[PDB]
């Protein structure tokens, strides 16, 4: 009876997520709190039981936890800030993306922090995720048309973003291999906005940030969803 | 045999370092990750054995650890941001450095964060370092 | 390096940051080194 008592749930109050393209600056960042966190209703727990029927690992994943052990983080599509960056460093990343004949990484880093009076002897659970782009590749060329300083374009994203993340009882968050069984392709698609705004010298008179969205946003170009699984 | 097992290395994945002159704003800041961290090759471990020969404390320092227990952080010379600051506060620090007849501190604060699945029950290892500048000193005049 | 950049009112039209380097930088005015000793 000292190893039996368990059930004090640890609903994580903190989500911080940033998209960091290159070592120069994390382009997109945001955090959110419990207004942008949805504690599930058991109706939506039955819903998450429903939509993923014939997958057995997903079935035991849904039937494992309590109804109130899973939450849904929302993340703002727009930036919570500017792309505050030195224009020399923008010029060096621009000229590397032009003619720096090597690779370039993108870290999508979701990150979470639970509460402390609930218990739990480790606090900042996360993991990064790497996407690699060639010297002068196709998505690199979409970014090249982005970084020219022109107010029209968009991007294509080769599936960085997962939607269901197991928030463990340990130090490192990991996605769900059960509701999403494909481990690089089940993870959904993103789309981006550069947003310059007239107030590079002219490129400093324009003032820019980043806006995240889905491949086909309906209202999630304001507020993208993702669902996480506390323990 | 419970106090003997040791050797799971904790190569720190995180370096954050800022130069904070004055209480108004940290002027320089940066962090870096494993692209800007160099895990040593044992050739460079032998190199770090070489260049500091006649110092015995340095000799035992190099011969203490494993080859892969030491890493080399790189830090970007340029800023990763702007000096985002209120121009009133720049004016007050400017006028203190002009005629505020007292001292001024500089904190160089290196800072590190290891990984967690490697073990280790404390995470944010660091220390500051203080440099003190007089009212209207020479380096203060260079800053002026 | 202080680095102001024209886009205090005029001193706000200039936009500034800081660049660190060595006493005599060779390429470390881009990338300074330092070596640390984990345990």
């Amino acid at each position: 009876l000292i190893r039996s008592v368990v059930g004090v749930v640890n609903q994580p109050i903190d989500v911080t997520v940033t998209l960091k393209l290159g070592g120069y600056e994390p382009l997109f960042t945001m955090s959110a709190q419990q207004p942008s966190i949805v504690p599930f209703t058991p109706q939506a727990y039955e819903e998450l039981s429903q939509q993923f029927d014939p997958y057995p690992l997903a079935m035991q994943f849904i039937s494992q936890y309590s109804p109130e052990d899973i939450v849904t983080a929302q993340i703002e599509g727009s930036s919570g800030a500017l792309w505050r960056i030195s224009p020399p460093s923008r010029a060096q990343m621009k000229q590397e993306l032009y003619n720096g004949t090597a690779d370039i990484t993108l870290r999508f880093t979701w990150n979470f922090q639970r509460d402390l009076a609930k218990g739990g002897t480790v606090e900042y659970t996360n993991e990064k995720h790497t996407l690699e782009l060639a010297p002068n590749s196709t998505a690199r060329r979409q970014l090249a048309q982005l970084l020219e300083g022109r107010p029209d374009q968009s991007v294509v994203i080769p599936h960085l973003f997962p939607k269901y993340i197991r928030a463990p009882n340990g130090p490192e968050a990991n996605p769900v291999k059960q509701l999403q069984p494909d481990e690089e392709e089940d993870y959904l698609g993103v789309r981006i906005q550069l947003r310059r705004e007239q107030v590079g010298t002219k490129a400093s008179d324009f003032l820019e940030w980043w806006v995240i969205e889905l491949q086909d946003c309906k209202a999630d170009c304001n507020l993208l969803p993702m669902v996480i699984f506390s323990d």
